[PDB]
Parts: C-alpha cells; sequence; structure tokens
DNA sequence: CCGACAACGCATCAGC
DNA sequence: GCTGATGCGG
DNA sequence: GTCGG
C-alpha cells in the first residue's frame, strides 16, 4: 500500500468528514461514501494533483472532487474547520468513541451538558451497563493487540474450550486469523456436534464456555450475552512485578455445526476478499453470505443450502482453490 | 430522477 | 405483562 | 455522496 505521504491529507480530510456524518447529521449513507472515497485514494499509487483525477475513481464523485481542489489549494477545508471547532458537533463526535454510545445517545448527552469523559464518570446513573465498560476501558479499547498477545489469548481459550467439552471446535478468526500483526480485538467462532440447523442442543452449549472463561479469570466483563453470541472483556494473567496487560474485547459466536465453515470463512475475511468471493460465486450461479451457500435457479429462486463440512468446500461449489487465509486481503 | 447503500443478536425503549 | 421498534455493534 | 436502473 501507498505511504500516507502522497495523499494522506485528503484522505483524513474524507474520513473526519465520513465521522461527522455518521455521527453528527446520523447520515450513514454518506459515512460509508466517504469512507469508501477514502480508501479509493489510500490504495492510489500516485500523488492526486487534481479533484479531475480522483473523479476517475470509483466511489469519488462532484462533491468530493471540489473538496479535492479546495484541500490542494488551501491545506484545508472550510467546512471541517468550522465543525472541528463547534463545540457541540465535536463534543457528539468525540463520545462516540465510547463503546455503547452511538449517535442518538452522544447527541442526548451533550443536548443535556455531558461533552466528556469526565462527565460521563460524573453521571454513571445515566449509562447502560454496555457504556459503563465502555467509560471503564475506553483508553485499552482503543489499544490495539499484538500478535503475541493473540496467541496468549488463543491458547487460553482453546485450553478452556476443550476441557468444558473436548468436542467443542473453536476458531479464532478476523485478521489474526489471516497472520496479522496485531488485532482491534477476539472473535471467537464456536460450534459442537450436538448442535446443528435442525435440532436443539441443550441451550447452555455457549453459557458453560463463558462460565469457564470467568471462572480462570480470563473473561472479566459482559456487554451482552445471549444462547448463540456473547460480547464482552477479557485480559490476560499479568506477569511477576510487570505492567498488567490492558483489557480486550472479545465476542464469542456460537453457529450450528452445518453453518460453521460458512462462518469461519467469513468471519475471516477480509472484507475486501469477502466482496470478491461472493461476486466471483455469482457469476458462477452461488450465492455465500455469512450462513450458507445455496445454488440458483434459472430465474434465481435459490435451492436449499449446500452440505460444508470445511471452507474448501466452499472453494470447490465455485471452482476456486481454496485460499489460505494468508492470502485473503483481496 | 430517485432508490440502494446487508441482515441480524442482544439490550432496551415505546406503546398496548 | 408481552410485542414490536430502535440503538448499537462488528 | 455516489452509483446506476
Ligand atoms: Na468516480
Ligand atoms: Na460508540
Amino acid at each position: 500500500a501507498p505511504q500516507e505521504t502522497l495523499n494522506g491529507g485528503i484522505t483524513d480530510m474524507l474520513t473526519e468528514l465520513a465521522n461527522f456524518e455518521k455521527n453528527v447529521s446520523q447520515a450513514i449513507h454518506k459515512y460509508n461514501a466517504y469512507r469508501k472515497a477514502a480508501s479509493v485514494i489510500a490504495k492510489y499509487p500516485h500523488k492526486i494533483k487534481s479533484g479531475a483525477e480522483a473523479k476517475k475513481l470509483p466511489g469519488v464523485g462532484t462533491k468530493i472532487a471540489e473538496k479535492i481542489d479546495e484541500f490542494l489549494a488551501t491545506g484545508k477545508l472550510r467546512k471541517l474547520e468550522k465543525i472541528r471547532q463547534d463545540d457541540t458537533s465535536s463534543s457528539i463526535n468525540f463520545l462516540t468513541r465510547v463503546s455503547g454510545i452511538g449517535p442518538s445517545a452522544a447527541r442526548k448527552f451533550v443536548d443535556e451538558g455531558i461533552k466528556t469523559l469526565e462527565d460521563l464518570r460524573k453521571n454513571e446513573d445515566k449509562l447502560n451497563h454496555h457504556q459503563r465498560i465502555g467509560l471503564k476501558y475506553f483508553g485499552d479499547f482503543e489499544k490495539r493487540i499484538p500478535r503475541e498477545e493473540m496467541l496468549q489469548m488463543q491458547d487460553i481459550v482453546l485450553n478452556e474450550v476443550k476441557k468444558v467439552d473436548s468436542e467443542y471446535i473453536a476458531t479464532v478468526c478476523g485478521s489474526f486469523r489471516r497472520g496479522a500483526e496485531s488485532s482491534g480485538d477476539m472473535d471467537v467462532l464456536l460450534t459442537h456436534p450436538s448442535f446443528t440447523s435442525e435440532s436443539t442442543k441443550q441451550p447452555k452449549l455457549l453459557h458453560q464456555v463463558v462460565e469457564q472463561l470467568q471462572k480462570v479469570h480470563f473473561i472479566t466483563d459482559t456487554l451482552s450475552k445471549g444462547e448463540t453470541k456473547f460480547m464482552g472483556v477479557c485480559q490476560l494473567p499479568s506477569k511477576n512485578d510487570e505492567k498488567e496487560y490492558p483489557h480486550r474485547r472479545i465476542d464469542i459466536r456460537l453457529i450450528p455445526k452445518d453453518q460453521y465453515y460458512c462462518g469461519v470463512l467469513y468471519f475471516t475475511g477480509s472484507d475486501i476478499f469477502n466482496k470478491n468471493m461472493r461476486a466471483h460465486a455469482l457469476e458462477k450461479g452461488f450465492t455465500i453470505n455469512e450462513y450458507t451457500i445455496r445454488p440458483l435457479g434459472v430465474t434465481g429462486v435459490a435451492g436449499e443450502p449446500l452440505p460444508v463440512d470445511s471452507e474448501k468446500d466452499i472453494f470447490d461449489y465455485i471452482q476456486w482453490k481454496y485460499r489460505e487465509p494468508k492470502d485473503r486481503s483481496e
């Protein structure tokens, strides 16, 4: 990927605009429009000389091209400069960095005078459970996770899961599975042969695992927990007289056996890869989502889901030699 | 011109 | 009390 | 905001 020095001023600009659209104007589609434009320019291996030049890239239109011209000519954007200094808007934008606080809650808080973390700290009674944990670990949640820590975390998870029931199958997905040097969180996909799409499974397969992870003091807090999905916080044990590890976000999903591998594939990504794969899949008469892979009739009537016992199976259906997670950047 | 821009689990709200 | 809608997240 | 039927 091109050095940020090439078009970093532009992409940063587009990303800041993206956040305000999402967090302040509550215009999610404009948020994604800017992100797409930022991503396209980010991978552009040429220092952009004009809006017309950028305009040629998919996702860059008349408005963004116009903004690029202003930025190239003045090193800034008047609209962005103004919004940054706006106390209400900047405060709303900022509060959304707290996990659990979205555009709606941030707007409500600022409306009543609650604009900073300090303010949040003084008003715990106005925060739900999720938001309280988000505040407590605000700093930790923004710190990334080195692969070495991700490995230690995986060791614990795989060990405790097998200890509960050796028939469980757990796979740590996300960028980590693709070999990333760092992660933003840990995503664990869990399944058990007793659990399939059309049958009960003693609705507690997930609970048993969470409970064990809390028992060895790995999982420290719970954001949400149901029969199929758990979202919480975890922390590796600290070393003798050594700086305790920061708290990390961990999600754990229980997926039916027959839908497991479609899930591993999907939650492994990358998003760009999943896009290119779902596309390549369609031109082959197939549609792949998070749960299954289904054919398509002469009209489109996607028949029942096809049997999958591994990732490779999915690749075979669409005649696409199985690609190692390591090579799934796109 | 104007609709799509994903579909979904959990926590919590809105309203009967 | 339950049902559906909304907020939030990844 | 951008795309495309
Ligand atoms: Na374009
Ligand atoms: Na947030």
